[PDB]
């Protein structure tokens, strides 16, 4: 028969193993000739796969490039003006791949061009409350200061926003040894640690969901109007380049002015971490230029669209998308996600040339220009939005599949997280000592619930993926998941098919069980009768946030007294809305009728929908969920009742407080007011 | 059987009289005791006639009324500020009321306070034009100056704002004789015409959709958070009162300075109709004095909403709302209109006592404070806008049956134009003259469409009632329809029972062919198997709009050259909605399968929901149809592709007119894209 077992036990390790290698050979950066002829030999794979329809959409998007003949590097110079020390202007290539061309040097994508030259001053890792700790507690003015700052911990455009707003005229990044060097392990090719020379690439923006900074709210089409550069969205006004660890120590080492505050800020290289400014003694008459030479330039990408017609309710979507732009060989980011969807599909296809055909439409997706800002998923998504609002039961992404070999990450919809238990109990586990056993099982074990003894951890959706214009700005349903750790080389040329075949998946076991997961997912959601999701699950979690915004609040016992601000509203709503979807789910368990049930499977397809505010968060117009968006504070990080919470953020800071704790008040409302209004999409229609 | 037919005859004439009757005797002023009695008498009879639940929606909004103990009036005050003359204090009450209680005196709803001294200037009808005239060609200011100016032509908010914007201290607004007294008629009670002493009444905000001044975006309920006063939307910054033209002549028949520009600028009255500033010579410190002291006040308004379940989709819901408050007896307005409603839900409830239900929800709405700015409609719509945005058919409309006794005025989406040529084809002509024939006969005679031989006239939607958040806020398919002429006691005293029953409908033959059209409508909404609209219509006005836009930007030849100004996109769009329309239409005729069925009627009912974007209108949110808005100088009458015409009106006088034809090539895009869009939600699903 044709049915989920039949769908799994066709996916092949080897052939994602196969697949990978394809996709790893030479780089696929965004708008480049290379990535468009991958984009067509992946168009015409998925045709002879089976798929219904295969096309490409372009755009033309705003994009950023080294320039070949000008490059981009840092130096000390001395009082004189000679350049005593400079950073390097590529890595070292790793064996066999020492005469690749068109490998695009280290550079921080959308900097401004500019040539700063100042003192240093050491900001962590740039985090909001590193800045509070540098202004604040060590009156360290960041002013016409040059910032250097460790990768990690937070998304590297929020690092970037946060040395703009204190003054910076420029920032330096690099990758500490503390962050990207695990104790025991060699670094690549010997093992997969980064080596001193090697360098993280990555955008700088902040475009807060925006997609093209030249076309937000309209699909970047062949009459679109552009913003002039001026007006662009979330582009950076400093210049900004990352360099590796032996170029960082020679920045650092030097360094005087303030010991770091504490241990927090030292990482693992022999240098003190003084914050600065500047250098010691000796050498206070050197400082730090950059030479950055980078321009932005309107460039044509391309997406994959493949679609899988559903046999009985073709007007529902259900989504299966990864990107398929590197910023070198991609041989985790995102190609081993883009091999599984390419394994995923040909499964699909198989059962489809016997005669099967998925309950509901299955769309499948390459995006292009995810790494300079989830372009491509954005501008597809801008242009199609209606069919999108009206018709999207899911979105299911597929970057990399991999970034450790520990056990399973799932972050999600609340919607989800049945789905993917009873799933998991269904599919064999891949891990060392947990050999017939489920997935469910050694995941578990592996990764337990903070709350729940015998769960697995789910995370809540952040951002930093091509799910954000799905989920946070249009409201469909969506999730991820793929092997992680209890990763070093991501963004470096070291990134390659050879790192995955040795050091991570040599059996490309977690690749296929990533596939099962992925693959399952998207099966059950376009086959199953009733759309398998449970409304309970999003109740007991509002509960859970609107206990956390409300313990946050109660640390200004005295303010919440003297202006009168009140959870009551929040609370309300969310026992009305865990009554209501007590009964909804009575109703869907005890409704021969199509017309109840796809009236029912409608309030399940629009209760994520439902938590849509049309007018957005404040300042951010394409973040409209109102209990999901990325952190203010680090793009990566998802943040619950995220009006509420930036309302409350460093209140005791605010000058007007009456304004402030006003403020905080009209956020409980809208958050009040939006849970009650989805819990009444679950009420009898009429 | 259960047919239209039977819904049809089962309306009667004589019940819609005796429900005029019972709503006209008292007044029914949003926000008072009355109007609250009279919702809980509908409530209960609505439930009498067979509905299957009535509630009552209530919100706690801005209203405005003036000071009991301390009236509004005007003067003329000599050089040593002894008050002269006075306008009056209340109307003449009519015949058999003049021992009425608790009728409001004339005032203009949301007016600040304030006792402004100053010299006049006559401004005609206050039209963005009139203004234009006065300061560019007269060079006059009005600058600290007291504007009088006539009603018509535009509504009154628009000109209480394009007052505000020449710099006016306040505005006085009256009623001339050429707009409000139709020549050879008599002053009521023994014609239909306005006396010297009657005066309009009516609101003076400019809310561009918003609801609510207090709380735009969300509901007013019981945890709202409320803007304060300085910061709500829609608020006049000047005092405004209005007058009958006795005392409008007192006030003009002393005007000096220029003679009035021309003809256009005459009224009726014997005065010269000069500008000014100011009185001539012997008059000239002699000053008009405003006294206003009405108040803005938070009060509770009631909604009455009645369901009708539907048999086969209940979650799909065909709307007919009108309002019930009124500024006096509301003799035309609404109560015309609410005595229809009340005998069309009489009939549906005969029906469904019978056993008959209709295939989709019905739902009946008898709005509050729709005199106040919308307010009832649109907080209700702000509460359920995701029930409205995903299951919303059609809202029809049933304010005032009657305008005139001439013959039908129908203004609606282009969705609905062949419902209605079909369902008047079948209704018997009330008119004189044209017994025996349809009402499509005598209406197409008496109203011919500008365009097209042997067709009707039918408008396009403007505002100025509560279609507004259903139609340009969340784009559900809306329409209207009355009697008209080929009124001037409107928002008077004087509009009674008694002016319905003697001047306009004395046998209610009238008012039972509005029911026929409006119940009609309802009834095709909620019963046709496939939803009874054309999409093609849509097609043959967007290429109408297009070419009239595209005509008004040829007005500047050079600056089309200069700035590359193409409407080739937005035909290319529209011609691509032709096609796909048609290809659409056959589909739908050559479809037993309730999905495709269903899926088809999902693009009947999301395609007016297409036109709708996101972001709104440029600084009008509220305002998000993209082909059609309320005009920016005129709420009640609508504009076609506004983003566009608003980019190009007066665009010769832009100081920077690259900046302007660029926001013109801008609106192009939105526009085009829409279109686009729009046509891509009617093509096959995958
Ligand atoms: C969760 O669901 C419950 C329904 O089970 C829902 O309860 C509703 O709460 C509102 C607000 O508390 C109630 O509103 C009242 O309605 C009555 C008329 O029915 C009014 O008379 C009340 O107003 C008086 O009292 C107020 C409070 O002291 C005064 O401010 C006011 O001036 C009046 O004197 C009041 O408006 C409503 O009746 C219930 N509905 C029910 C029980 O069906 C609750 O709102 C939901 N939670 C959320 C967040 O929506
Ligand atoms: C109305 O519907 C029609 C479909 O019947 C739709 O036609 C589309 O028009 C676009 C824009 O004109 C076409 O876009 C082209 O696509 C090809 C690849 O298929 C590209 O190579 C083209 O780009 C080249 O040429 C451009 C113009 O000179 C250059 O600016 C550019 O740099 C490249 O050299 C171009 O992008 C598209 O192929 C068709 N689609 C079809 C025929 O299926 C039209 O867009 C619709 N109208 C609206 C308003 O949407
Ligand atoms: C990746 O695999 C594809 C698909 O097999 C290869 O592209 C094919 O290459 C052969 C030999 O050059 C051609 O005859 C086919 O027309 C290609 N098919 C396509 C593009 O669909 C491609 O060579 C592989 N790439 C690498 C680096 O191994
Ligand atoms: C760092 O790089 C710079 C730029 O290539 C070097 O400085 C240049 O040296 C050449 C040849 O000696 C001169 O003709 C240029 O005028 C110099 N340019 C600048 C901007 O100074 C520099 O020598 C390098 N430093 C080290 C330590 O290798
Ligand atoms: C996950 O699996 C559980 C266990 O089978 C499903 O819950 C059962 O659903 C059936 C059919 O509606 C009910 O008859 C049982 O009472 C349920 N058992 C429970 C709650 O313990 C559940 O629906 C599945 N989740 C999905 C499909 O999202
Ligand atoms: C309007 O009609 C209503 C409905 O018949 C009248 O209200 C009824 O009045 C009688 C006699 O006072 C009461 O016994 C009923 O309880 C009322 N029914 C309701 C409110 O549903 C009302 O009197 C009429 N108003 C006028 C001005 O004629
Ligand atoms: C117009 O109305 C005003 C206000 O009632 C009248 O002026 C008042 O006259 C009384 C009694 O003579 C005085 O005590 C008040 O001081 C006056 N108030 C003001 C504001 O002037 C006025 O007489 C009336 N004018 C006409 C022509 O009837
Ligand atoms: C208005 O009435 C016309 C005339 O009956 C309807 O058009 C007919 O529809 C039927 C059924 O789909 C077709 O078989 C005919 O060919 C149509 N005749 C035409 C176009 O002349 C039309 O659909 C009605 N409009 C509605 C119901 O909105
Ligand atoms: O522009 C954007 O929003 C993101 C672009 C680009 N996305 P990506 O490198 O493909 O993926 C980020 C990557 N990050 C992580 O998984 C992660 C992030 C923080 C901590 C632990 C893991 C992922 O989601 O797979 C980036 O982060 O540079
Ligand atoms: O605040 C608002 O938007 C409108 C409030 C209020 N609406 P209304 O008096 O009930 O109805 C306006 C009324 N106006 C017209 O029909 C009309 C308007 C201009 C020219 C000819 C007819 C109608 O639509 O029935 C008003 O116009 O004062
Ligand atoms: C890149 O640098 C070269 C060499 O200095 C210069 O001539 C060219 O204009 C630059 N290219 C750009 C800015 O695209
Ligand atoms: C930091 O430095 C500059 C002076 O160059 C000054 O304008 C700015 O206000 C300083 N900020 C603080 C907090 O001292
Ligand atoms: C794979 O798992 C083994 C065993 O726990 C571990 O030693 C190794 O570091 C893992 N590889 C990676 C890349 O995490
Ligand atoms: C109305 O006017 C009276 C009499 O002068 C005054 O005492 C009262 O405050 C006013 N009422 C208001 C402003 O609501
Ligand atoms: C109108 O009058 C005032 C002077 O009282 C002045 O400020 C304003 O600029 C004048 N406008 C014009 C156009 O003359
Ligand atoms: C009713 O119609 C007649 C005949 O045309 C006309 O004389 C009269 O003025 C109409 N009444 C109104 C209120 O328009
Ligand atoms: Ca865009
Ligand atoms: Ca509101
Ligand atoms: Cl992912
Ligand atoms: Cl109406
Ligand atoms: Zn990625
Ligand atoms: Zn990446
Ligand atoms: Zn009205
Ligand atoms: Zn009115």
């Amino acid at each position: 028969k044709h049915n989920m077992k039949a769908f799994l036990d066709e996916l092949k390790a080897e052939n994602i193993k196969k697949f990978l290698y394809n996709f790893t050979q030479i780089p696929h950066l965004a708008g480049t000739e290379q990535n468009f002829q991958l984009a067509k030999q992946i168009q015409s794979q998925w045709k002879e796969f089976g798929l219904d329809s295969v096309e490409l959409a372009h755009y033309d998007v705003l994009l950023s490039y080294p320039n070949k003949t000008h490059p981009n590097y840092i130096s000390i110079i001395n009082e004189d003006g000679n350049e005593i020390f400079n950073t390097s202007l590529f890595e070292p290539p790793p064996p066999g791949y020492e005469n690749v061309s068109d490998i695009v040097p280290p550079f921080s994508a959308f900097s401004p061009q500019g040539m700063p030259e100042g003192d240093l001053v050491y900001v962590n890792y740039a985090r909001t409350e590193d800045f509070f700790k540098l202004e604040r507690d060590m009156k360290i003015n960041c002013s016409g200061k040059i910032v250097i700052a460790r990768y990690g911990k937070v998304f590297r455009g929020n690092k970037v926003k946060n040395a703009q707003l204190a003054g910076a005229k420029g920032v330096i990044l690099y990758s500490d040894p503390a962050d990207y060097f695990a104790p025991g392990v060699k670094s690549y090719p010997d093992g997969w640690n980064l080596p001193g020379g090697g360098v993280q690439r990555g955008n700088i923006l902040n475009l807060n969901g925006a997609g093209d900074p030249l076309t937000p709210g309209y699909p970047a089409n062949e009459y679109a109007y552009r913003r002039g550069i001026a007006e662009a969205v979330g582009l950076p006004s400093i210049p900004v380049h990352p360099i590796g660890y032996y170029d960082a120590q020679k920045l650092l080492e030097k360094m005087g002015g303030s010991a770091p505050p504490d241990s927090s800020w030292r990482g693992s290289l022999k240098v003190p971490y003084n914050v600065g400014p500047g250098f010691t003694g000796n050498f206070s008459t050197q400082k730090v230029k950059m030479h950055i030479h980078s321009t932005n330039e309107v460039t044509r990408i391309y997406n994959v669209i493949g679609t899988l017609r559903g046999a009985v309710e073709p007007d529902r979507y259900v989504i299966l998308g990864g990107h398929r732009d590197s910023w070198v060989f991609g041989g985790i980011d995102p190609q081993s996600g883009a091999a599984v969807v390419h394994e995923i599909v040909r499964s699909f296809g198989t059962l489809k040339k016997e005669g099967w055909r998925p309950r509901r439409t299955i769309l499948f997706a390459s995006w292009d220009a995810e790494e300079f800002g989830l372009l491509g998923s954005t501008e597809w998504a801008e242009e199609n939005s209606r069919l999108l609002q009206e018709r999207g039961v899911a979105y299911i992404n597929a970057d990399s599949s991999i970034e450790g070999n520990y056990t399973l990450r799932v972050d999600c919809t609340p919607l989800m997280y049945s789905l993917v238990h009873n799933l998991t109990k269904e599919l064999k586990s891949p891990d060392e000592g947990f050999e017939g056993k489920s997935l469910y099982e050694s995941w578990t074990k592996k990764s337990p619930s903070p709350e729940f003894s015998g769960m697995p951890r789910i995370s809540k959706l952040g951002s930093g993926n091509d799910f954000e214009v799905f989920f946070q700005r249009l409201g469909i349903a969506s999730g991820r998941a793929r092997y992680t750790k209890n990763y070093p080389l991501y963004h470096s040329v070291y990134e390659t098919y050879e790192l995955v075949e040795k050091f991570y998946d040599p059996m490309f076991k977690y690749h296929l069980t990533v596939a099962q997961v992925r693959g399952g997912m998207v099966f059950e959601l376009a086959n199953s009768i009733v759309l398998p999701f449970d409304c309970r699950d999003y109740a007991v979690v509002l509960r859970k946030y609107a206990d956390k915004i409300y313990s946050i609040s109660m640390k200004h016992p005295q303010e919440m007294k003297t202006y009168s601000v009140s959870f009551d509203s929040l609370f309300s709503a969310v026992k009305n809305f865990t009554e209501i979807a007590s009964k909804f789910s009575e109703r869907l368990q005890d409704f021969s009728n199509p017309i109840v049930l796809r009236m029912m499977n409608d309030q399940l397809m629009f209760l994520e929908r439902a938590f849509i505010d049309p007018l957005g968060l404040p300042d951010r117009p394409f973040y409209r969920h109102v209990i999901y968006a990325p952190s203010s504070h680090n793009k990566y990080a998802g943040e619950s009742f995220p009006g509420i919470y930036d309302a409350l953020f460093d209140i005791e800071s605010k000058v007007d407080p009456s304004k402030a704790w006003g403020e905080v008040k009209r956020q409980i409302y809208v958050a009040a007011f939006t849970v009650q209004a989805a819990a009444e999409t679950l009420s009898e229609v009429a």
